[PDB]
């Protein structure tokens, strides 16, 4: 009796060298396939070590997800240029995820935790059905992401099928929910074939106009409303969010949700968002420092702030130059009006509008 060990990385290689000769068979073997499209090995040790680490991160994810039929592979942009073309791999050192007839160009954190969570989400069906109270309550409780909900006759409705096709386009980043139950639709205030879009952190939805909606109408609407006034930086999508800057800058708020002050600040931020939701020139990024433990020292040093307290600032995406609002913690946090006033002062002395 020694006592069984927790699972451990076993050092067995599972990541596939995907090439011209095997790529068709690889796609046949796995229902979900994650492929790292990468540049060939440079001569310097630094580059080789960076690649070595990325590959092992994939190995860890591959071990974890082996039983679930998720495969992992490498496509060398030189040795495997032809495979890349056929598959549409363009972005250097980027992960592409394949499920059925969909390709996803992953733009999140390169970590085993984040990748595994993402791929488990990918494996799920694209539409969540609401039948019970638990499920409806779960839907109502979602705030930190855009969500859509539609009421349809049944799974065979042409309009449900269009909704599902649209859901697949954004899977798994934007949750699509459906109900076939008139009582549920009643509580959600949905007419038949009506689809309500809830912007992140917004209480009131916007109904997609011109129902019943084609797949294209839904996709167009979501794309047009893709950027919420307040959005959360999430590991699974951090790079896409950060690269979607507001003319060279982001307004960035740090708030630890689990902390009393961080929670209060978040409620204030939500008020600011709600009061300015119609302004297309405004996006605030909420970062919870608890979600990014490896970046906290860097942020505290770079921005010269204490992340144990709520913060709000404006960051220049070009050089990481920034300015942060002074808040005395011996008094109440600034009100929504005060935050808006400060943002106006900072941004009025700028290059636009
Ligand atoms: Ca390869
Ligand atoms: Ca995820
Ligand atoms: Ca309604
Ligand atoms: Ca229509
Ligand atoms: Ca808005
Ligand atoms: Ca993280
Ligand atoms: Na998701
Ligand atoms: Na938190």
């Amino acid at each position: 009796e020694e006592g069984l060990d927790f699972p451990e990385y076993d050092g067995v290689d599972r990541v596939i060298n995907v090439n011209a000769k095997n790529y068709k068979n690889v796609f046949k073997k796995y229902e979900v396939l994650a492929l790292l499209y990468h540049e060939p090995p440079e001569d310097d040790k630094a580059s080789q070590r960076q690649f070595e680490m990325e590959e092992l991160i994939l190995e860890l994810a591959a071990q974890v997800l082996e039983d679930k039929g998720v495969g992992f592979g490498l496509v060398d942009s030189e040795k495997d240029a032809a495979v890349a073309k056929k598959l549409g791999l363009t972005e250097e050192d980027s992960i592409y995820v394949f499920k059925e007839d969909e390709v996803i160009e992953y733009d999140g954190e390169f970590s085993a935790d984040t990748l595994v969570e993402f791929l488990l989400d990918v494996l799920e069906d694209p539409v969540e059905l609401i039948e019970g109270e638990r499920e409806l309550q779960a839907f109502e409780n979602i705030e930190d992401e855009i969500k859509l909900i539609g009421y349809f006759k049944n799974k065979d409705s042409e309009h449900y099928k269009a909704f599902k096709e649209a859901a697949e386009e954004f899977h798994p980043y934007i949750p699509f929910f459906a109900t076939f139950d008139s009582k549920v639709a009643k509580k959600l205030t949905l007419k038949l074939n009506e689809i309500d879009f809830y912007e992140a952190f917004m209480e009131e939805p916007v109904t997609i106009p011109d129902k019943p909606n084609s797949e294209e109408e839904i996709v167009n609407f979501v794309e047009e409303h893709r950027r919420s006034t307040l959005r959360k930086l999430k590991p699974e999508s951090m790079y896409e969010t950060w690269e979607d800057d507001m003319d060279g800058i982001h307004i960035v708020a740090f708030a630890e949700e689990a902390d009393p002050d961080g929670y209060e600040f978040l409620e204030i931020l939500k008020s600011v968002a709600q009061d300015n939701t119609d302004n297309p020139d405004l996006s605030i990024i909420w970062i919870d420092p608890d979600d990014f433990p490896l970046l906290v020292p860097y942020w505290e040093k770079t921005f010269d702030i204490d992340l144990s307290a709520p913060q709000i600032g404006v960051v220049n995406v070009t050089d990481a130059d920034s300015v942060w609002m002074e808040m005395d913690d011996e008094e109440d946090l600034p009100s929504a009006e005060e935050l808006e006033d400060w943002l106006e002062d900072v941004l009025e002395g700028e290059i636009n509008t």
